């Protein structure tokens, strides 16, 4: 019986908009399925537990998202090809707000999240190292910085400024700008020159 | 004070380069300085606040140390004239890599250490719009992104980076490498078209 599961995910994400996991005790999360107190702990150790899958799920959906982009190319220029990679996160991310403030704020207190971050963070950082080399092979990037590296600083660039812009932090970049913002960085240094 | 104020400090950075604030005690702090504990605490009340102002201390110094670059502004290259400016930064928090691994996990529970990080980025945010702008009054940089949200995400990756490699984490950009990869982001960015 699947269902039962989807129901607490769900009903979590959609109370963290108001308040963090602090606030919220697992009964508050037994009705919105619809079982009782104790029926909860056969799906979910503990609350802490219920995050770690959605911050998962939040995560795959980026992958599978841009995996799906690895597959079917796009007839449009280089600007799009990279532009439309960071709006799988901005747009995933993006809408999943508290999940990705859930998550954050709770990353210096759960190894688990720590490392399943810790690891798509190196398959994305990777997958652009790669097309940032696939882009120099066919003579269209200058051989300037080390592919990883430059992928790197950009990667973890969008990371901490999407983060800002989802958390209405100051130093941040409004919402509606952090990705043309971004594009931009990534581009200019992804092929320009000196 | 001075003195006294100053032995605590030094005797509290070179402990949190072996440890976490977390494990040292009021006591190792009273011994290795050279002073009596009920002599800390009239310098003191806690530990978190000798951290508060370790950090305070080195933030400020970055400060007047990139202050200092207004009134000895020389001759040179483009370039060049923001390695120096990103220098500042690299080299300072990258000599006392200890406190600022540790004002960082403060960040999360110290207000009065959020609103510190978060008031001088700002004045730093801020300082690189006012240069990217006047670059654009006198012709070199052309006139792309609001300076101040690039200038922002700039900054906002210079921090995360910069971090993610002192704190070698994984993944993150060498010590040995971030100033020459940064550097280059910085520059395409600001002086590139598109
Ligand atoms: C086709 C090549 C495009 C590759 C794009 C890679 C983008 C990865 C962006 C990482 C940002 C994660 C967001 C962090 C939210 C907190
Ligand atoms: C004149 C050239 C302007 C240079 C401006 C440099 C600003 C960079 C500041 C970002 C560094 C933050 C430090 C992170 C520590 C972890």
């Amino acid at each position: 019986g699947d269902d039962r599961e989807l129901a607490i995910l769900a009903t979590a994400e959609n109370l963290l908009e108001d308040r963090p996991l602090a606030d919220i005790s697992v009964d508050d999360l037994a009705k919105g399925a619809g079982i009782s107190r104790p029926t909860f702990y056969f799906y979910f150790p503990s609350k802490e537990a219920v995050l770690l899958t959605l911050l998962d799920r939040v995560v795959n959906q980026a992958d599978m998202a841009l995996q799906t982009l690895a597959e079917n190319p796009a007839d449009t220029d280089r600007e799009n090809m990279w532009r439309t990679g960071i709006n799988v996160f901005f747009e995933t991310f993006g809408s999943h707000k508290a999940v990705t403030r859930a998550g954050q704020a709770a990353r210096a207190t759960s190894v688990e999240v720590a490392e399943l971050w810790s690891t798509f963070m190196q398959k994305w950082i990777a997958y652009t190292a790669a097309v940032i080399d696939a882009e120099r092979d066919r003579g269209a990037a200058p051989r300037t910085l080390p592919a990883h590296e430059l992928a790197t600083a950009l990667n973890l660039m969008n990371e901490r400024t999407l983060f800002a812009s989802f958390a209405g932090e100051q130093p941040s970049v409004p919402e509606a700008r952090v990705l043309d913002t971004l594009v931009h960085i990534w581009v200019t240094s992804i092929y320009g020159e000196n």
